[PDB]
């Protein structure tokens, strides 16, 4: 029961890649440290085959089944529809891997006649065929990080023509079924603002509450063939077209319980038998697998009055603490029952007692004060990795800007504002790129934003107080302060003189670009003015934003 099999061939590059941080005359305004910023390359995915192939052993108890009927009874209330070929072709990403089959992600958007025939072949192919596994195309990603140097992460993807089958077979069940079987528990139905929301109420509900957040050792290569054929058995509970059943059934047998890896060259690198992290059920399987597994993990440690938030791989548990001793005890529990279930963990659970000391999907709740000065929580993270991966952004230009995803998701944070809004508005100035769309990820999804939407963006994701906060924590500003000494960044005092400048060359365009000046830069000015909602923000469409998580599905808005 190996996660993997090998050959021996390489995992290959698609063109050239950099490791070390490209520097412009841009770089040192933002970051001195150059040596400390890297990017991981196919020459590092050796060491991460080692790493992810490993035997797994699953032990299925009466928890694991109870929760699993709970579960199903859940998912069987879910109606879902077939994509047709037009929605499925939509959502492919304009700059999407093309197919082996003579056609790419822009014919497949165009709707081009060799591609949607290529599509009905491939569906065709599904319906007729139930049993031959579907090649897939093994690369290792190139992302940029921060020393103390890690292995690149590995992404396995089938061909485009298969991405939007599976697209018109599960893009509505992956989209609706984890909130309707995981209520409240399921992490990307929330904005930011929802999620600090949805911890800071569940913290207070308890009496004595007590929170862990649970690292599965890689998660993608503990799933097992049971893991996923469970996963199925959970989507066909949903009233589905006999079409959709069919097609789920063989995407399952053919590509999701595994199939041979394939570098970017032709050749056979072996076989995976685990979850496939490049394909459109890895976030909603992920989700599913371990809030199954965790759920019957609580009832085996008997943690009283669980509350679980799960985004995929991610797993945070608020509970009723039973004093120190014992509640090391029963994440030992937790951790052994999650072990059989083939979830161990990479660090052992640790117990916390205050929620700002909790980190679930790579962040923690903070505190601040809006203008009427007025405690708010917020949701922050170590700012190392956005930092570098802006640092990378300065001086090349990338399919996904970290940044701009880092300024929506991180808004009200001391580092996004006067840092990342700073540095980036000041080059978008200098080159008249703000009317620009740039692409950015959001739970997984692309979406092409312009820069100069961001106020009204900010203002229906967070709130006017996101503009207005101040009086951060001690904790939260020395951890930033650390940060900048860690990487050579200049200390927050010299951002916010750059962000008067910024301000001040935003207000003289007038329109858009002095809506940007006036919102997010009035932390700038001594002299604050008074902030009032956005006309324009009703006016956008934020729907299909915070609905599901589609890490690795290959979505497109
Ligand atoms: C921020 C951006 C670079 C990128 N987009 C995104 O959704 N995540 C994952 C993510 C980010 C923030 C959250 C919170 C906890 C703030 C909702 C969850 C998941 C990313 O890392």
């Amino acid at each position: 029961h190996m996660s993997y099999t090998w050959t021996g061939a390489l995992i290959t590059p698609c063109a050239a890649e950099e490791s070390k941080l490209p520097i412009n005359a841009l770089s040192n305004s933002l970051l001195r440290h150059h040596n400390m910023v890297y990017a991981t390359t196919s020459r590092s995915a050796g060491l991460r085959q080692k790493k992810v192939t490993f035997d797994r052993l699953q032990v299925l108890d009466d928890h694991y089944r109870d929760v699993l009927k709970e579960m199903k009874a859940k998912a069987s209330t879910v109606k879902a529809k077939l994509l047709s070929v037009e929605e499925a072709c939509k959502l492919t990403p304009p700059h999407s891997a093309k197919s082996k089959f003579g056609y790419g992600a822009k014919d497949v958007r165009n709707l081009s006649s060799k591609a949607v025939n290529h599509i009905h072949s491939v569906w065709k192919d599904l319906l007729e065929d139930t049993v031959t596994p579907i090649d897939t195309t093994i690369m290792a990603k190139n992302e940029v990080f921060c020393v103390q140097r890690k292995p690149a992460r590995l992404i396995v993807f089938p061909d485009l023509g298969v991405r939007v089958c599976e697209k018109m077979a599960l893009y509505d069940v992956v989209s609706t079924l984890p909130q309707v079987v995981m209520g409240s528990s399921y992490g990307f139905q929330y904005s930011p603002g929802q999620r600090v929301e949805f911890l800071v109420n569940t913290w207070k509900s308890k009496k004595n509450p007590m929170g862990f957040s649970y690292d599965t050792r890689c998660f993608d290569s503990t799933v097992t063939e049971n893991d996923i054929r469970v996963e199925e058995s959970i989507y066909q509970c949903c009233d589905l077209a006999p079409e959709a059943r069919q097609a789920i059934k063989s995407l399952t047998e053919r590509l999701y319980i595994g199939g041979p890896l394939t570098n970017s060259k032709g050749q056979n690198c072996g076989y995976r038998r685990c979850r496939a992290s490049g394909v459109l059920t890895t976030s909603c399987g992920n989700t599913l697998t371990c809030y199954l597994k965790a759920s019957a993990a609580c009832r085996a440690a008997k943690l009283q009055d669980c509350t679980m938030l799960v985004n995929g791989d991610d797993l945070v548990v608020i509970c009723e603490s039973a004093g120190t001793q014992e509640d090391a005890a029963s994440l030992r529990v937790f951790t052994e029952a999650m072990t059989r279930y083939s979830a161990p963990p990479g660090d052992p659970p640790q117990p916390e007692y205050d929620l700002e000391l909790i980190t679930s999907c790579s962040s923690n709740v903070s505190v601040a004060h809006d203008a009427s000065g007025k405690r708010v929580y917020y949701l922050t993270r170590d700012p190392t990795t956005p930092l570098a991966r802006a640092a990378w952004e300065t001086a090349r230009h990338t399919p996904v800007n970290s940044w701009l995803g880092n300024i929506i998701m991180y808004a009200p944070t001391l580092w996004a504002r006067m840092i990342l809004m700073t540095h980036f508005f000041s080059i978008l100035l200098a080159q008249e790129q703000l009317e620009k769309a740039l692409d950015c990820q959001i739970y997984g999804a692309c979406y092409s934003i312009e820069p100069l939407d961001l106020p009204q963006i900010i203002e229906r994701l967070h709130g006017l107080s996101a503009f207005s906060l101040h009086s951060y924590s001690p904790g939260e500003i020395n951890r930033v302060a650390s940060c900048l000494r860690k990487l050579g960044v200049p200390p927050l005092r010299v951002w916010r003189h750059r962000a008067r400048s910024v301000r001040a060359r935003l207000l003289s365009q007038g329109g858009r670009a002095a809506t940007c000046g006036k919102y997010l830069f009035n932390w700038a000015v001594k002299t604050k003015l008074k902030l009032t909602p956005i006309p324009a923000a009703s006016r956008l469409d934020l729907s299909g934003w915070f609905v599901a998580g589609y890490s690795g599905g290959d979505i497109y808005h």
